[PDB]
C-alpha cells in the first residue's frame, strides 16, 4: 500500500491522475519525483521550472554544481539529485526535445531509467514543451516501465484524452 491518491489505474503497474506535481510531490513527499530535465539542467520552464521554482532555486543551485562536476546529461540519460522540499530524491530524466530534433526512439531509452527505482512520481516525458505527442508518450511509458509509476498530467483537457484514448 502506498500514499497516492484518486489515480486512474491503466495497467498493473501504472497509473494516472488530473494534478500539478509540484502540488502532488508536496503532499505525498514520495521517495521518488522525476524532472523533465535538459541535458545541461537548466531548469528554466515546463516542469523542470516549477519544480525548480517550489525548491526556492535550490534544484538549480544543486544542479550547476552537478553539471560543473560531471558535465551534461545524455539525451535518454538521468542522474539521481536531492528531492528537497518535493521528495527524498528527484530523478532528472532528459528525455528527446522534438523542438530540437532529438530521435523519439530515444524516449523508451528516457523511460528505462525509471526501472531503477520501485515507485515515482512522474510527469509524461517529452510531453508540453518538449514537444512529443503526449498520447505516444504514455504508450512508451506502459510498454516500458515495470516499475511503479504514478504519472500526473497538469492539464485537464489533454488528461480527459489520455484516459479516453488509451488501448
Amino acid at each position: 500500500v502506498n500514499s497516492f491518491s484518486g489515480y486512474l489505474k491503466l495497467t498493473d503497474n501504472v497509473y494516472i491522475k488530473n494534478a500539478d506535481i509540484v502540488e502532488e510531490a508536496k503532499k505525498v513527499k514520495p521517495t521518488v519525483v522525476v524532472n523533465a530535465a535538459n541535458v545541461y539542467l537548466k531548469h528554466g520552464g515546463g516542469v523542470a521550472g516549477a519544480l525548480n521554482k517550489a525548491t526556492n532555486n535550490a534544484m538549480q543551485v544543486e544542479s550547476d554544481d552537478y553539471i560543473a562536476t560531471n558535465g551534461p546529461l545524455k539525451v535518454g540519460g538521468s542522474c539521481v539529485l536531492s528531492g528537497h522540499n518535493l521528495a527524498k530524491h528527484c530523478l532528472h530524466v532528459v528525455g528527446p526535445n522534438v523542438n530540437k530534433g532529438e530521435d523519439i526512439q530515444l524516449l523508451k531509452s528516457a523511460y528505462e531509467n525509471f526501472n531503477q527505482h520501485e515507485v515515482l512520481l512522474a510527469p509524461l516525458l517529452s510531453a508540453g514543451i518538449f514537444g512529443a505527442d503526449p498520447i505516444h508518450s504514455l504508450r512508451v511509458c506502459v510498454d516500458t516501465v515495470r516499475t511503479n509509476v504514478y504519472l500526473a498530467v497538469f492539464d485537464k483537457n489533454l488528461y480527459d484524452k489520455l484516459v479516453s484514448s488509451f488501448l
